[PDB]
């Protein structure tokens, strides 16, 4: 069967509930951004920055989760010949408390999530204030400043080389006090990405933009992945909604399966394409239905968990500047061809 | 009967107001925002951010009070088998001496209040200043920098795994000095609840509408829920009004049950339908008239403690205000369609 199978509707509802969370669905700008990325990080050539934007519901944590489990199990059989190796480290930016972005943090952090294998592997890192324990985790004194613990953080970095380093909502580099900083903040990134020579991968919003084009040398290591929203003008993008909206209505676990794509245009309205959006959508409904023990869904319990138009206004107007801005016309060539003269 | 017990007269005027007090009626806006609630927090489906936005006189308090006693009541069976668990942790925001709001405190409260199980559960928190002691209580020493008191609470967080995470009086983090200061604090706010996969339930007066909308990111992982006051326009609203003041006036522990919904207008003029304003204005009344043993009320009694004209204008003016907001119409929706393109 397509569908759902149907031996959890004699299994109680937290099971399907749980069934319908672990299930993920696939969807053309998914696997195309997905295979665009992973091409990317099997060799950067040069380059040390990858700026995946986005809107808010689109994808982007689950793509970096199935990037980071699709490396582990191809690295699996070198990690059983070699050792002290750490395929893939993947951390997520702190908004800070005050106006400025703690690289202390970050920086321990760093050293946190790194430094998690088995406790054979004994590395006594640089500075005096960064060492085991008797529970395997990693101790940072707040006497250690922070450029000890970047020069710590070098070395491990240096050592385990994993492949990709993911640093998720990267839109939290631009809290700085200074209007010039944002490029300071993007170059101590650069700077750390190459004496350590780890891609590292920056997983944002929109907000990202602020940091999409700075400088020469971080526009040259850096590479522009847009994961797209399915948009409404394009018929081919409409097909896709639909058919998403039809693989979702298959594996919906209910005695009765809902007709779905029926409604599209009120879920594009509370959508705005992004495939996370659907999901939570549905997964708050099929909760609902569940709790309810009802056979089907209906437009009505869809109204209850539905966005309110206020909060989708304020996501559209974010999506529509941030597409503007990413906007790369045929037009552009040619006055970059016109400049270089090689109209 | 469906009133008060008569047994309760021959008891002092204590125990009779204790009773009254206690009381606590149900009316239709309080059972739909409690079951809106419940089944919000039984499941976030990827929300971090729950709104419950209501003016300083409904029962936004014992809504939460209602809330955590309900999932303390769920829990039980699971606690008695598992230990190291916390149903549900809830505390106040606090109104900073200074200027900005004080994070470290905010985040040495949340410990406290989330820290207090039996003493048997040992998970040896981060950072050297936090720990145990000869009292079983949870010591912070102000050495401890803020990064590290958040991820002590983070790592309290992740262990105890709590449903939800509420933040009563949340309007008090509008202490701001800057305009996108009014902003990176729900930022970190939101990076506290990723991290830790806690929904957090903000509840808070109008001024939280300052909170409303802010970037895609904020305007999805926020579910808004308005507690509306009964109006005066809807017939239903002033219904349910008359209700819930006969069911107050018939649950008196008063020697003769006085007429009270003859002064519905008046009631209305000073209450302008927060249902805890009215409650404690009767307690008011019921406790004045006890204290002269007095066989019954006058309308004399609600006037010597009623509330001033010129207090009561006052929440009008910001009520007026955050209904215009909060106010969703069917002109908002085609206006999603227009720019979006699914007219
Ligand atoms: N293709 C998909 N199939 C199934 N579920 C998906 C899919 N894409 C996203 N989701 C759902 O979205 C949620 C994860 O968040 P998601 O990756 O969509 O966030 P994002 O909007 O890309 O990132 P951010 O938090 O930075 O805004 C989960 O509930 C997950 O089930
Ligand atoms: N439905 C109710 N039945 C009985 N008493 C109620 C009810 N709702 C509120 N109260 C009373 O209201 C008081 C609690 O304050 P309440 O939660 O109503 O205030 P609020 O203005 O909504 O919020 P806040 O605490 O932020 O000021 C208590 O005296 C409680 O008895
Ligand atoms: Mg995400
Ligand atoms: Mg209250």
């Amino acid at each position: 069967s397509t569908g759902f199978p149907l031996e959890l509707l004699t299994r109680p509802a937290t099971e399907r509930l749980a069934y319908f969370e672990n299930y993920t669905v696939a969807h053309p700008r998914l696997k195309e951004v997905y295979e665009i990325l992973m091409r990317t990080i099997a060799e950067p050539a040069g380059a040390s920055f990858i700026f995946v934007y986005g809107a808010s519901g689109v994808g982007k944590t689950t793509l970096r989760l199935r990037v980071e489990q699709k490396l582990t199990e191809l690295a699996l059989p070198k990690l059983e010949s070699d050792r002290a190796r750490v395929p893939v480290v993947g951390i997520e930016a702190i908004a800070p408390e005050s106006r400025y972005f703690n690289w202390k943090e970050y920086y321990t952090r760093a050293l946190i999530t790194l430094e998690e294998p088995l406790i054979d592997h004994k590395f006594d890192y640089g500075v005096r204030g960064i060492s085991r324990d008797n529970f395997g985790k990693i101790n940072v004194e707040s006497k250690v400043v922070a450029p000890a613990l970047r020069r710590a953080l070098e070395n491990a970095l240096i050592h385990r080389h994993p492949d990709v380093f993911f640093v998720d909502e990267a839109q939290h580099f631009g809290k700085v006090a200074s209007g010039y900083k944002l490029q300071d903040q993007l170059d101590c990134l650069k700077s750390l990405a190459n004496m350590t020579g780890i891609l590292h991968c920056l997983l944002g919003t929109y907000e990202l933009l602020t940091f999409r084009n700075l400088s020469g040398q971080l526009s040259r290591r850096s590479v522009d992945i847009h994961f797209r929203r399915y948009c409404a003008d394009s018929p081919e993008d409409v097909q896709a909604f639909k058919s998403v909206l039809l693989t979702f209505q298959q594996h919906l676990p209910l005695a009765e399966t809902p007709n779905l794509v029926d409604h599209w245009e009120y879920f594009y309205e509370r959508t705005l394409g992004c495939i996370g959006t659907l999901k939570d959508w549905l997964k708050r409904v099929l909760s609902d239905a569940l709790d309810r023990e009802a056979t089907t869904i209906t437009l009505k319990d869809l109204q209850k968990r539905a966005l309110s138009v206020a909060q989708c206004q304020k996501m559209f107007k974010e999506i529509q500047e941030g597409e503007r801005q990413l906007s790369e016309t045929e037009a552009d060539v040619q006055n970059l061809r016109s400049a270089l003269g090689l109209g």
